């Protein structure tokens, strides 16, 4: 069973999952040490990607290669981080946004796979919420916690899948899914290869808000 | 439409060219700089050049690598090895860790090998073609500055002594990289991140410029 594309990448992204886990910007973070300024452009960041990826998602929800995957339902964060942006900045927020270069190239990609690659879209969708649905929940508290958040949810309505209420056996749903699509062994290493990308732009994003503390 | 080469070099300008002004490096060609703050940076280079050696090493017989697999003759780490035990003493391997602008290049360095090799050509190239120029003189220089062994002792790492003539060495790694068959965005990105390598470059200078400093600013 150990051939079923979800435990292919799992095995495929580990060493990438360890860099992650260490990177200095996600340390720094779990202590609590990044501020408010870091924090507006670390959501700001999230906002793209996500509205970029659920835009995308949202546009081969029909796909023989993506359909089942297509969750905006449970998934979705672009309404929870708008409302994030909302606490932050204000509903101003909008005419003040700015991209971390390494979001941008994110996004470019996330357009690219949009309609050249379209069998690899679950590479990223699977990177990214996937992430989420693990850990979420210790980063809302921590994040509450350093920036003095209420625990109503205020600024932090991302770390938090409202329609979900069980994220464990929730993830299971998505690789018994991932693993049903139809999909070639050719294909499922390029998809594994592919969130191995995806996590390096994420990489790239964590080491240039690391950057912007100096 | 061309070679390699000198996509790299045409390419990266202003990278090399926002690199010869740079206070560590002006603070360095000529003397000033804290023997403690040298450890610094040795120690930057011992795991940059570990984790780019690995990754040559794993991508050796990959057709896009394979022709710049020189070991025995580019490779820095059982010299750097060498360089933080005269430093940092014995048991330094246990006390010394890897510094953030350091740990940062790094990672990606281990990223490129194991998912995009074609490119790991570009920090190869903005390594050790980089070392090969000038690098004797680096040697003495830190040597006179720091009160050190001329001969070189504890700094074995500007010297190369399994390569004849440097300036020959690297005309033939040139015409190895344009030898290589790929795309050509594929040179186009190859040059992008050799410029993405110097700030990586960059950022680890300075970083230990400001750490210098606060070895200063306290007297
Ligand atoms: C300190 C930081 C992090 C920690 C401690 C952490 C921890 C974990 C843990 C324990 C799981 C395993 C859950 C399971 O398999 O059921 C997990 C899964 C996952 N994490 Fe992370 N993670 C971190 C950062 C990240 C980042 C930065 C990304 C990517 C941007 C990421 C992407 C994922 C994905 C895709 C999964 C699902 C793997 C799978 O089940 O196939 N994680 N994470
Ligand atoms: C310490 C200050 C520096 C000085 C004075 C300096 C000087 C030079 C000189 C004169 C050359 C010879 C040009 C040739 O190869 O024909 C050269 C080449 C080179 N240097 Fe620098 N350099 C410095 C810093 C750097 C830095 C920070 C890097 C970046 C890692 C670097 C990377 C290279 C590379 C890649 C070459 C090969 C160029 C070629 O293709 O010919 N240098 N450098």
């Amino acid at each position: 069973r150990m051939a079923d594309l979800s435990e292919l990448l799992k095995e495929g992204t580990k060493e990438a999952h360890d860099r992650a886990e260490n990177t200095q910007f996600v340390k720094d973070f779990l202590k609590g040490n990044i501020k408010k300024e870091l924090f507006k452009l670390a959501t700001t960041a999230l906002y793209f990607t996500y509205s970029a990826l659920e835009e995308e998602m949202e546009r081969n929800k029909d796909h023989p290669a993506f359909a089942p995957l297509y969750f905006p339902m449970e998934l979705h964060r672009k309404e929870a981080l708008t409302k994030d942006m909302e606490y932050f900045f204000g509903e101003n927020w909008e005419e003040q946004v700015q991209a971390p270069k390494a979001a941008q190239k994110y996004v470019e990609r996330i357009h690219y796979i949009g309609q050249n690659e379209p069998e690899l879209l679950v590479a990223h969708a699977y990177t990214r919420y996937m992430g989420d649905l693990s850990g979420g929940q210790v980063l809302k508290k921590v994040a509450q916690r350093a920036l003095k958040l209420p625990s109503t949810g205020e600024g932090t309505q991302f770390y938090l899948f409202e329609n979900v209420d069980n994220a464990q056996q929730f993830k299971q749903l998505y690789r018994a899914r991932m693993n049903a699509l139809d999909l070639n062994m050719k294909t499922k290493e390029r998809i594994v290869e592919e969130a191995n990308k995806a996590f390096e732009y994420n990489m790239q994003i964590f080491n240039e808000l690391d950057q912007a503390g100096s």
